[PDB]
């Protein structure tokens, strides 16, 4: 394994982006800026296993907590979480860290900021990209309810649309909840299927179920206490946006993505699929892509030092210049 992050080893970092708005995040490295940036229901220490190696390839390493999570600010209101609302905040702490620009990398939920962060601030984004999300034009004549609504596996997203029903789930047993999730793919106790009509994404998973081969008994208990201090509403609150989100999208008129940017696929991600990934190169000139074999959501645990060699290689190619 590579080497990890402990926690109190770490620098700790704060910017105000907005009086009741804090952005926590860790920072390792000399070198080029490179803002990371987790998905749902994550941590900076998603990261973990990325932030030594990056660092010492030669990258200055900023491992986010996002907005809703961790010692980052969690405001409870749904539109506090939009992608116009985020993507502006990011750019503000650009501005307060006083960074013309810098490369940002993301992952799920933290993949799909990435992408429009290259899309409507490219001027800030050295380079972009993304692990396991696409990045899907928006459709200025169809409505993002149409779409979720086709694809079975998202029927649990429609779980997490009402506000406080997936949270006391989620929040009922918080060792339970990450144990559940953090799994391969192999291991998964989960089907995202008919999840409504289950009435809960646990309904008929292990009481107690055993610890993953991807993760330990300590690293779990790290996400238990960071959920103890704001929950899951915020978390969940960037899913509750789609219709706002796609508006804002639509904005963006014909225009291309023409950074240097790299798609990361995962094999065994049977939510954001390779092939939603297919044809990006049509809006995006100058996309590179890698691929993980025997990758399941989880990537930076799941494939650690094959997450790395690949950012490794395309940062050192196509980011440092
Ligand atoms: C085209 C972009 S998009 O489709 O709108 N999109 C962009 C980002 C994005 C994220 C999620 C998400 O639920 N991510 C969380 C997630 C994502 C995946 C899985 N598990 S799985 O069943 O896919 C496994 C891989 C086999 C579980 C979970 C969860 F909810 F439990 F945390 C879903 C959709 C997302």
């Amino acid at each position: 394994l590579p080497t990890s992050c402990n926690p109190s080893d770490m620098s700790h970092g704060y910017v105000t982006v907005k009086p009741r708005v804090r952005l926590h995040f860790v920072e390792l490295g000399s070198g080029p800026a490179v803002c990371l940036c987790h998905g749902f229901p994550e941590s900076w220490y998603s990261w973990r296993y990325q932030i030594p190696a990056l660092a010492q390839a030669g990258y200055r390493v900023l491992a986010m907590d996002m907005k809703g999570y961790g010692e980052s600010s969690a405001p409870p209101e749904i539109e506090e979480y939009c992608m116009e609302v985020l993507c502006k905040e990011m750019v503000t702490f650009l501005d307060k860290l006083g960074l013309s620009q810098a490369v940002f990398i993301g992952h799920d939920w933290g993949g799909m900021l990435v992408w429009y962060m290259a899309l409507f601030y490219p001027e800030r984004v050295r380079a972009v990209a993304s692990l396991n999300t696409p990045f899907i034009p928006a459709n200025p004549n169809m409505s993002p309810l149409e779409s979720i609504k086709a694809n079975p596996v998202f029927d649990y997203q429609l779980y997490f649309q009402e506000p406080g029903v997936a949270e006391a789930e989620l929040e009922q047993n918080l060792s339970r909840t990450f144990k559940s999730l953090f799994r391969a793919s192999d291991e998964s106790v989960l089907s995202m299927h008919k999840v409504c009509e289950a009435g809960g994404l646990f309904v008929n998973s292990p009481e107690e179920p055993s610890l993953s081969r991807m993760v330990t008994e300590e690293e779990i208990q790290f996400y238990v206490q960071q959920f103890k201090k704001s929950g899951f509403r915020g978390p969940l609150n960037w899913y509750r946006n789609m219709e706002r989100n796609w508006k804002w999208a639509c904005k963006s008129l014909g225009r291309k993505i023409l950074i240097p940017a790299l798609m990361v696929t995962a094999e065994k991600d049977f939510v954001l699929v390779p092939q939603m990934s297919q044809h990006m190169e049509d809006w995006i000139p100058h996309l590179k892509r890698g691929h993980i074999e025997d990758c399941g959501h989880w990537t930076q645990m799941d494939k650690p030092t094959e997450v790395n060699q690949i950012l490794i290689k395309w940062l050192d190619s196509d980011a440092r210049n």
